[PDB]
DNA sequence: ATCTGTACATGTACAGAT
DNA sequence: ATCTGTACATGTACAGAT
DNA sequence: ATCTGTACATGTACAGAT
DNA sequence: ATCTGTACATGTACAGAT
């Protein structure tokens, strides 16, 4: 039943082959044009993050996520009021004289201008490639990253996300986040708080304050690692251990969602990242590998489904790194917009998942 | 029970405090001596390891393992004889100004001319500190260490281990070592295969060909890990997991042995690296940590003792990181020995172990 | 001036103490 | 059940080197 | 400092086994 | 139907070389 669905947007090892060799063509070029250009942003070094290298990418190999991160020394931050997620960042001491002067404000470095100088040289370069049917994606407010439309024959888009490394503490909005003590352990914690951590050019929204010049907090690194480290015994999914299936009910609810999203224009404020979090959740409250046992898929599945659904009749999705911060506050997500979503999956949930077998 | 003897093994705070102020001052001013000047051994790293650092000391914090390890480049390694744990290391490039010229032997670093520089330079250091009673102890036969007995008041052993660390791959005679895949994993394998390997002098005085040219593979740095974690799952004797008897079983058999060396000189052929070697083949044997319940301390212990007997009746124990080197093997104890350590260990079993109740 | 090796600063798992 | 000393990892300050 | 080489984890594919 | 085992492919870490 879902074993055959899960067949269905399973990739196909030509399609990654043919798909990869151009991403990374495209990427690498991008990339040494940013240092090897006398540019602000050398030093710049790649992360390749997102479902496609979590392994959990479904129906085709069309959507490639970068980090290009770049390593800005000792800076201080400010609280973009209580969010938790949101920050001004400012230089303790302006070295002077360095690659991202023109970027600052009045001690403050604006994350539009300088991702704009990062998506302006982007296009620059892509201008200058001959082998690749490759554009620049128009620009979306709200966005960090700069995406590009690559038409290999077929449709595949690559975002370039800008980001800042720093090397010290991890925001004190995080300190009772990443709660996996129970899970992967506190030695796995420590060591992954140990971590750098990054910031984001993401717009805050109101149109109200220093909206412009706001970076948000990204744990993209931080979720690679637990993807692909997930279970309680060290061998989940190893050659010599077992085998779990919660990559596959992560594969199964994104699925429901784009499928769901695709029907419905009613849906545009949901998104994968939702799905991810919640069962970031979901292995949290169910931690031991046998509680994921492949045998039992469906109810795995099912379980899933009912705690999405809490969350949006309590409509409450913590940030799974950033507790204060709720996916679905009513201001980011209206209550409507909940409601609906809510009747849709309990269709396809009470009639056997129609919605997985049309197009 | 058993509970009551592993209540007498626990180490005091107090004694823990005393002990390592003193070494530790010890230490830091032998690795500092090291790195001046223009000694041969600038450049020297210190990696602290054994039992106390594994935390299955027991009794009294009395002994302390630290190994300060030289990175040595462009190596070659020639194996001695198919026994897969000794070598002579070759350079088989020309010195360059190298401060291991003065111990080169014609293409061939000398393991005894090494440490006896290596020996003499902490003698001359350890005549310098008038803080404390610490003096070098006489040479010992077989031994990579320069040994220092501290009286703070209460006597300290403290082995100063020379190594020569080499970062690339591991050598062919440990491919099938380390057999922790259905026990730790494929991943933490692999990245403890990454991690450097270790040389230290044979140093035997037996009087055979190549004798003070021999060196020895080491992992202590890597044992130290696996002990430190040592769970199928990563949560096991953490605060939100449960805690095992794996580190309890240890010390009962390292106790039940010092025991029994102590009264017999019959055992001198034994040593502690027996039970740990015994130990991880029961740890990768027995992998699951529902094996290693608190509740079934007796089980567990009985368990290893059973092996362990076995091990000297089949005249079999195979060194966990090199396979093929049998430390049991009749050309290093003696069948007699091993009949009698039997019989030993036998009787206690049978009998209450009424040498635990001793002294 | 600027640079950087050394060692202090901070954090926490481990396991003894109370 | 909580409190706490050691070992250990990583970030960062500044003296003395350049 | 930038790059290639090596090893092995993560995947898919598909013929022969259970 | 599912499991197993071999071949096939990419991603990622990091030693060591110029
Ligand atoms: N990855 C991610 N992290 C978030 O915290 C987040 N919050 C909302 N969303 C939305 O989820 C959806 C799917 O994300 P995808 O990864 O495929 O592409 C993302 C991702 O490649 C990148 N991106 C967005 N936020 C971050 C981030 N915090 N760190 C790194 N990269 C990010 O920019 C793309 C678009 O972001 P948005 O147009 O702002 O909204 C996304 C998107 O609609 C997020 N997506
Ligand atoms: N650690 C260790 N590794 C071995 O492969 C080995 N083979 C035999 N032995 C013997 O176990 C006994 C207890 O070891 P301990 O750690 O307390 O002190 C050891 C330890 O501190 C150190 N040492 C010995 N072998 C090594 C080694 N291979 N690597 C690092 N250090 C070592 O020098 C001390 C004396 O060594 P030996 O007199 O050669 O024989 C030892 C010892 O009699 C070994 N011990
Ligand atoms: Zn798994
Ligand atoms: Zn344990």
């Amino acid at each position: 039943k879902l074993k055959k669905v899960l067949d269905k947007l399973r990739l196909k090892r030509k399609d990654i082959s043919e798909a990869a060799e151009t991403v990374n063509k495209v990427v690498e070029r991008l990339l040494r044009r940013m240092q090897k250009r006398e540019s602000e942003f050398k030093g710049v070094e790649q992360l390749n993050t997102g479902s496609y290298y979590e392994h959990v990418k479904i129906s085709a190999p069309n959507e490639f996520d970068v980090m290009f991160k770049l390593e800005v020394p000792r800076i201080e931050l400010q609280e973009y009021y209580e969010t938790g997620a949101f920050y001004l960042v400012k230089f303790k001491r302006i070295p002077r004289g360095n690659p991202l002067s023109h970027f600052l404000e009045g001690e403050v470095l604006s994350a539009t201008k300088m991702l704009s100088k990062f998506r302006k040289i982007i296009k620059e370069e892509v201008k200058e490639i001959k082998d690749i049917d490759v554009s620049v994606e128009k620009e979306k407010p709200g966005s960090p990253a700069v995406t590009l439309l690559i038409r290999n024959p077929e449709e595949i888009s690559v975002d370039i996300i800008l980001a800042l490394e720093s090397k010290g503490s991890w925001p004190i909005s995080t300190k009772e986040g990443l709660p996996i003590q129970g899970w992967l352990g506190t030695k796995v914690r420590t060591n992954l708080r140990r971590e750098p951590f990054y910031l984001v050019p993401k717009n805050a929204k109101d149109g109200n304050s220093f909206q412009g010049e706001t970076w948000r907090l990204s744990f993209s690194h931080t979720e690679k690692y637990i993807l692909n480290n997930h279970g309680i015994e060290k061998t989940c999914c190893e050659s010599s251990g077992a085998k779990c299936c919660r990559k596959e009910c992560l594969k199964l609810m994104k699925y429901l969602l784009e499928q769901l999203k695709k029907e419905f224009q009613e849906l545009d404020a949901f998104c994968s990242y939702h799905v991810k979090t919640a069962i970031f959740h979901m292995w949290t409250q169910d931690p031991q590998d046998s509680q994921w046992d492949p045998r039992n898929l469906s109810s795995c599945f099912d379980k899933l489904l009912a705690f999405f659904l809490e969350c949006l009749r309590t409509e409450k999705l913590d940030h799974y790194f950033i507790p204060k911060f709720n996916l679905f506050s009513q201001e980011l997500i209206d209550r409507k917009s909940k409601e609906f979503l809510s009747k849709k999956i309990e269709y396809e949930r009470n009639n056997g998942f129609p919605i997985f077998d049309k197009l």
